[PDB]
């Protein structure tokens, strides 16, 4: 009866330390977020009726240590004492499996649940449920949603039992709670029924200057690591993922260590992703196989919308094991043994990236003339507005992969990896322009087509970009001033300007940054001088 319990919390004391974090800064960060879920909340009537909970947010920030935290403290009996049982269900493990009855599915992982299928299902009511990793389960809408059943010991396809489960079809009196990405949300609350919501956001900027001072041990090297990140503002914003955190942590201790500038890094999180893959990785010789294979499944991985990898494709598209050794010991994917077979990556922001980079490589006919199969679309694909409405994570890999058209990134890549690059993916990029100069674009597409130029760092292709523009209207705040200013003082073929600041929401306060805006606007006004046709301007609230 209890030895289950005793053995379920004897091994999550260790899987408790697999994941950046100091147990402390976990303890807090879960109380605050028990504070925040009324399911586990310290005031909140835990009434006898079922719950359907679910947690959203983006990859990986904190929402799977806070679920394994949860089941902990209940196997510690420490809270509310609700709930005489409860399991926890793998996604990732259910998705290689095949056809299977309720009860089987639930209870493989332990070897004697079978003896009791009767009062184990029967009582409803005493059974909570946990579940990860949904919207890695591949599922698809329709079989999630049809063919419903009432009985557990009917054996159908595993989405079938999910959806039944899901739906409240079956075990009515049992509680339920899931964590999955945002496009899971739209899907659960189609097919869920009495739901309550909950959104995870991760480290605040206190927490982040605790972590720089616990990693480093020193107030003026965490202090020069934490005002070094809060350079970047999307980088800042990005920080909020652990994962980030360690990754920001590793690489400026690394350059500070080494001597190496750590500003011109933080200028573009593109160059800090590089930095880390290039630091990481061990020496040798021939990696441009395994980073051809890396690059490859996070595309493949993209596009379906996945961030697992299982052994059973991994072995029918013949990866070598030297080189998923290789990625485990550099921690680029993470395994945990609770699923042994499935791995993970270690963000969503490196998979992006080495999608990108997958775009960004020459390609060999040797791979195309191999009998397998792949769904890889092309780089115009990836580049149509169709394809970012169907998958919104291409204008993120679209980012990245106008980032590494740079050229010096480009060469620090081939010399430290040996890959090859090639000029025509570059051309792709002139192909299509991300067109804004016509009156069918918003503000926001101008926008993303300067945050785009500046993330590249390039100067050419800037001003090819830009020399397309005989008008210009810009809408300015703070954060707006760098790349706007960068990129309009690359247009020379503009004939009108239209202009708005927006007001900032203490004048020494702001004093003491504009002795830094300075340099900013000097650029931004110079567009006068510089050009030759500018007739007209306009200066609107």
């Amino acid at each position: 009866d209890n030895r289950c319990r005793y053995i379920l919390k004897t091994k999550f004391r260790e899987m408790w330390k697999s994941w950046p974090g100091d147990s402390k800064e976990v303890q807090v960060m879960a109380e605050r977020y028990k504070m925040l879920i009324p399911f586990s909340n310290p005031r909140v009537l835990p009434g006898p009726f079922s719950y359907t909970v679910v947690l959203y947010g983006p990859a990986g920030l904190g929402k799977t240590t806070l679920a394994q935290k949860l089941m902990l403290d209940w196997a510690e009996d420490n809270l509310i004492h609700k709930f005489k049982y409860a399991f926890y269900l793998s996604c990732r493990e259910l998705s290689r499996l095949g056809p299977c009855s309720f009860a089987e599915l639930v209870f493989r992982d332990w070897p004697e649940l079978q003896d009791d299928i009767p009062h184990i299902l029967a009582q409803a009511r005493k059974i909570l449920f946990v579940i990860d990793g949904f919207d890695e389960l591949g599922a698809a809408p329709g079989a999630l949603i049809e063919d419903i059943c009432g009985d557990w010991e009917k054996k159908k396809p595993v989405p079938v039992l999910l959806g039944s489960l899901l739906n409240r079809v079956m075990l009515p009196k049992a509680a339920l709670l899931v964590t999955t990405r945002p496009r899971a949300l739209r899907d659960l609350r189609i097919l869920a029924e009495e739901p309550i919501y909950i959104r995870v956001e991760g480290f605040l900027e206190e927490d982040r200057r605790a972590y720089f001072l616990r990693h480093f041990g020193d107030e003026d090297q965490a202090m020069r690591a934490f005002e070094l990140m809060r350079s970047n503002a999307a980088l800042f914003q990005l920080g909020s993922a652990p994962a980030v955190c360690w990754i920001v942590c590793t690489t400026l201790k690394l350059q500070m260590e080494k001597g190496e500038d750590p500003v011109p890094t933080c200028l573009t999180r593109t160059g800090l992703f590089l930095r880390f893959l290039c630091s990481r990785f061990p020496q040798g010789a021939q990696l441009r196989g395994a980073l051809r294979t890396l690059s490859l499944l996070a595309a493949q991985g993209l596009w379906a919308q996945t961030s697992v990898l299982h052994r059973e494709d991994l072995e029918r598209l013949g990866v070598q094991e030297s080189d998923l050794r290789l990625f485990l010991d550099g921690d680029i994917l993470r395994q945990d043994r609770v699923s042994k077979g499935c791995y993970s990556f270690i963000h969503l922001s490196f998979q992006q990236f080495l999608t990108a980079l997958f775009y960004t490589l020459e390609k060999e006919e040797e791979e195309d003339r191999d009998g397998h199969t792949w769904d890889i679309g092309d780089v115009q694909k990836l580049l149509s507005g169709v394809e970012r409405l169907r998958n919104p994570d291409l204008i993120q890999a679209g980012y990245y992969s106008f980032g590494l058209a740079n050229e010096k990134r480009a060469k620090e890549l081939e010399a430290t990896f040996g890959c090859r690059m090639s000029p025509d993916i570059k051309q792709e990029l002139l192909r299509c322009d991300i067109s804004c100069k016509g009156g069918h674009s918003t503000v926001t597409d101008l926008q993303e087509l300067l945050g785009c130029l500046y993330e590249s760092q390039e100067e050419e292709l800037v001003k090819e970009v830009m020399a397309q523009f005989k008008e210009i209207s810009l809408h300015l705040n703070a954060v707006d001033v760098v790349p706007s200013s960068f990129c309009v003082k690359h247009c020379r073929n503009l004939q009108k300007m239209s202009l708005q600041v927006i007001k900032e929401n203490a004048e020494v306060e702001r004093s003491q940054d504009d002795q830094h805006m300075l340099p900013f606007w000097t650029d931004l006004c110079s567009i006068f001088g510089s050009n030759k046709d500018l007739m007209g301007l306009a200066i609107n609230d």
